[PDB]
């Protein structure tokens, strides 16, 4: 029987069936969006949900006993378990968030489907080349998120009144979203020297933000 | 068969079509003026039908000359569409179609070869990218849903529907007013809204960035492979 | 003839001009100060005319020394233009030419070699793009019209004119307030307005993407 | 004794120990932000700082004589020295600004740690290729900041009423933040041709700022 389950899991029909449950449940999860729906067919789908998660457990379990240790060294299956375990967390009570994170089980179409897996892994293999820069940037923010707070948090509490609020406000300034009209120009009505903080921050941040990309294109071309 | 062809294949023919386009092209940008469309309003409302009726004739003549080859040529199909588009009667129907006639000024992109190359050069990029647009389309969809069932209750205008979440997420992707316009107000009710939109902005920007780093490497691989 | 030529082509000539350039360059940024233009207002409107007075000789020296080479040289044609601009009388006429005088600080791009190349290095890039500036320009034109006759009725400042559409389309291209400022209000009247502006933004940027990759290549 | 002290500095324990205080002072700098803290163990921490900076000074002192003039031809140590010397400047009176500039000594976590230096020096090695264009950019701005002042400072003082404020507003337009809705559209209600000024500026400047990236990608690919 050891092998009876093996031929099930590795069969193309098995993969076909999982993907079918995905694309179907993918649709129907976006239908519990409609209020009209969750009245006419509302009872219908919370159960169909309970159905699909039940099958995936079997499938994810079938994958377990068939692959033994092969299952738990492959990110896609570890993700499958979590993204199933998430939806395995009870519907009732608990926290409302887990009632929502079930939708992550539609990234299982990135698992169950091979062509996406490559696009994904192609992008992630690129990540490590950046980590030397991402770290500095985080320190850089940290050294700046701190200064902003004790420079501007006094009269501008919402934006800089907290290291957390400064980190948010600094990220937004990095994104350049309303940084001047919304944040800096108001700031200067009180501290006319604010442009010495945020202009250098912006230049440094954008400059460094660029090199990261060339650092990527340089890697592949070299 | 050959009597019409030498007319059709003449350099004068290609020269002649382009003339009608820019003619209608200019004049379509002249039917814009209110001053214009009364004194010469009647004058010009005809010239359109003139240009397209000839275009129809042009579109009519061109078919039999190339036979099935006409409907295997992408460039001609748009001429056909935007001639067919412009052929549809003015009255009733939908107001939208009086405007899609103006697409027949992208028919100035068809008859000219120099345009054909630039365009397909841009489009030849699509298939290598298509794998990523798909992943992105999924990514949005999995998030447009969550926003709807997280924020649409108290923020209907932005997230009250999968459609409005899809919009609001696209706008956040473009980074236009994501924080001051959407997240900061969102955080006034869900002080944890930034845990949704900050990662999305990163992931989405992450992906968008790689798409170009996948293209520029694709081309600096032609010149690092011919170099052998 | 060569007596002036050996003067004109001398490095001291180049050095002295650049000195005059940087000099008048500074002084233009002081006609900005209100404090300045009263106490030292007389001082500088003349020094302006002074520096502009010298520049005529230099361009004339450059002319006869370079003969026709001067009027086939963009740098000399440009230098000449920005002197001719500054040659227009200070009083009356149009105030713009008293202001366009400041363009004579791009004459620091001529007399200085490193600038000449950086500028020309940037411009040699242009011809490969003109194929796209054209198609985009057409792309705008075919859309700016449609914007006018769809939204210009109820939204006049933004789309009420082919001209106002071009401006509003440039802004949407840059993505500045494109959604909050333009589309979301537009949608209050035409709930399908997003089918216009998303492809425009997509196509426009996708094109603006390719222009850059084409440059690194 | 000359060499007796020298072997201390390069010891595995020595380098490790400074980085220790850096992250320590690095951490502790981010707690003087919270008001809750500055009472129970706030006093605890006002003291802990003076310890760290005193050691940081000593550390910087040892490095000098051991390296002799070699300390003052090395940018990395001079920053440590400066960013510690900064922290040596008296607390009382003066300007509040210096209570904030202490935190830059957590960029001493970029010095005291070797692995960052390369990524950093890679970014700085990029700078010279831009200076040819960075200058022209600066040239371009100045010629325009003047025009804006003497075109728009009349009715729009906040934005262009001074060469300095025009320079500010021009950078803001360069970043494209609210350039149309925030500045140009209001400008056009009084100067309906203002768009002939800012569209080319935006075009050329963007024309240029992108060339900077080529100038980066080209030069760094050599
Ligand atoms: O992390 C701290 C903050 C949240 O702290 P918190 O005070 O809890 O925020 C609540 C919401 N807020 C800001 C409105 C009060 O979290 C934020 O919201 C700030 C987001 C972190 C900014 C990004 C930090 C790492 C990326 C730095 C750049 C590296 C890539 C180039
Ligand atoms: C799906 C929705 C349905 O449209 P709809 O519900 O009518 O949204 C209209 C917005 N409203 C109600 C405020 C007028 O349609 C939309 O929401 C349109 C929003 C644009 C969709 C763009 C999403 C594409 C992301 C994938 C990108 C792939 C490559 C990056
Ligand atoms: C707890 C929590 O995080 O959720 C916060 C809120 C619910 O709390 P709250 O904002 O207080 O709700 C308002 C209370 N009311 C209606 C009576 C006024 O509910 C929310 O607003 C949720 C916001 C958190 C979303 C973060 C999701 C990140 C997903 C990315 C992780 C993917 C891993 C695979
Ligand atoms: C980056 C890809 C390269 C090619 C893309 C560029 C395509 C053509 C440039 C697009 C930029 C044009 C935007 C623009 O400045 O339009 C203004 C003029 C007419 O302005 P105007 O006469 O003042 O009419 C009122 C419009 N207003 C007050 C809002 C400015 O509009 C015109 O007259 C058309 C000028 C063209
Ligand atoms: C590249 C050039 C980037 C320009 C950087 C910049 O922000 O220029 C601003 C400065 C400040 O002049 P200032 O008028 O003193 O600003 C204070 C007035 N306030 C508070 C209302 C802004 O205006 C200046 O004059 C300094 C600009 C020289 C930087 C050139 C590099």
């Amino acid at each position: 029987m050891y092998l009876r389950i093996t031929n099930i899991v590795e069969s193309s029909f098995f993969t076909k069936f999982i993907i079918y449950l995905i694309v179907l449940n993918g649709i129907t999860m976006g239908l519990e969006t409609s209020k009209t729906f969750m009245q006419s067919f509302g009872v219908y789908t919370t159960l169909f949900n309970q159905i699909v998660i039940t099958i995936f457990t079997i499938e994810i379990i079938l994958r377990i006993y068939v692959h033994r240790i092969s299952f738990f060294k492959d990110p896609w299956s570890l993700f499958d378990f979590f993204v199933v375990a998430i939806s395995l967390v009870p519907t009732s009570s608990g926290f409302e968030i887990l009632r929502v994170l079930r939708v992550l089980r539609l990234f299982r179409l990135v698992t169950a489907v091979p062509q996406m897996r490559k696009i994904v892994s192609a992008l992630i293999s690129v990540i490590p080349g950046m980590l030397s820069v991402i770290a500095l940037m985080t320190l850089f923010f940290y050294i700046f998120a701190i200064m902003a707070t004790q420079l501007f948090g006094e009269r501008f509490p919402e934006w800089f009144g907290t290291l957390g609020e400064s980190f948010y406000t600094l990220f937004q300034v990095m994104t350049l979203e309303s940084w001047s009209m919304g944040i800096v120009r108001p700031l200067m009505e009180v501290y006319p020297y604010a442009w010495v903080f945020f202009i250098p921050f912006i230049a440094v941040v954008t400059f460094v933000m660029i090199n990261l990309v060339v650092a990527i294109c340089v890697d592949a071309m070299a």
